[PDB]
């Protein structure tokens, strides 16, 4: 039988799926580990891998990619899980190896790939202490191209008073996304600053993992793959607003919940945010 993961629930996207809203059409690229095309629960449409060593994106040795890509798109049937755009079109773009780790070179290129192949949604479940002006120019160029850039806000958790939003995230041009649980309370470990947008579930995140599995994993990287599906579903009802106005939505119809620099605008609601 199939579940529906909490977190699909607690940003509201059962509510669009209903009226016939699940993403179609809507290209989404998952920036990560690759994706497990063999996953019985996902249907990716292409991809690419810029890892020197690992040739072939489909092929998800971290584990991470696959679990991400299942929070955006995990097929609508009778088995596993529920992704908040089901319908999505998923495409992995493979910039990490086996190990989790990348280079910045193959981020940016993954990043250009995407604007290259006009990717409508970008998830970037990933994060860095320091950025670049290449790793600025290319979510820039996305941005100015017209695409909803996505990503996890970072697990540093507080520091004194100073902002421990990673990058991409921190940079204006980026949705930043912090985690919550079930009862809307900030996960400890949620990355802080002024630069936080949103909150999505990030706690105990059930979804898809290689191998014909499903697992729970925590972090600001379960949480933003909710935002990216989010805007696939806004696109598949609006499919004119810019991904200015659809940034602008999910931001302006939040539930409030604590202070700005923990929490942004509040958790992201797509259903208020669809109109
Ligand atoms: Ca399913
Ligand atoms: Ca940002």
């Amino acid at each position: 039988a199939q579940s529906v993961p909490y977190g699909v629930s607690q940003i509201k996207a059962p509510a669009l799926h209903s009226q016939g809203y699940c993403g179609s059409n809507v290209k989404v690229a998952v920036i990560d580990s690759g994706i497990d095309s063999s996953h019985p629960d996902l249907k990716v449409a292409g991809g690419a891998s810029m890892v020197p060593s690992e040739t072939n994106p489909f092929q998800d040795n971290n584990s991470h990619g696959t679990h991400v890509a299942g929070t955006v798109a995990a097929l609508n049937n009778s088995i596993g899980v529920l992704g908040v755009a089901p319908c999505a079109s998923l495409y992995a773009v493979k910039v990490l190896g086996a190990d989790g780790s990348g280079q910045y070179s193959w981020i940016i290129n993954g990043i250009e790939w995407a604007i290259a192949n006009n990717m409508d949604v970008i998830n970037m479940s990933l994060g860095g202490p320091s950025g670049s002006a290449a790793l600025k120019a290319a979510v820039d160029k996305a941005v100015a191209s017209g695409v909803v850039v996505v990503a996890a806000a970072g697990n540093e958790g507080t520091s004194g008073s100073s902002s421990t939003v990673g990058y991409p995230a921190k940079y204006p041009s980026v949705i930043a996304v912090g985690a919550v649980d079930s009862s809307n309370q900030r996960a400890s470990f949620s990355s802080v600053g002024p630069e936080l947008d949103v909150m999505a579930p990030g706690v105990s995140i059930q979804s898809t993992l290689p191998g014909n599995k499903y697992g729970a994993y925590s972090g600001t990287s379960m949480a933003s793959p909710h935002v990216a599906g989010a805007a696939a579903l806004i696109l598949s009802k609006h499919p004119n607003w810019t991904n200015t106005q659809v940034r602008s939505s999910l931001e302006n119809t939040t539930t409030k919940l604590g202070d700005s620099f923990y929490y942004g605008k509040g958790l992201i609601n797509v259903q208020a945010a669809a109109q």
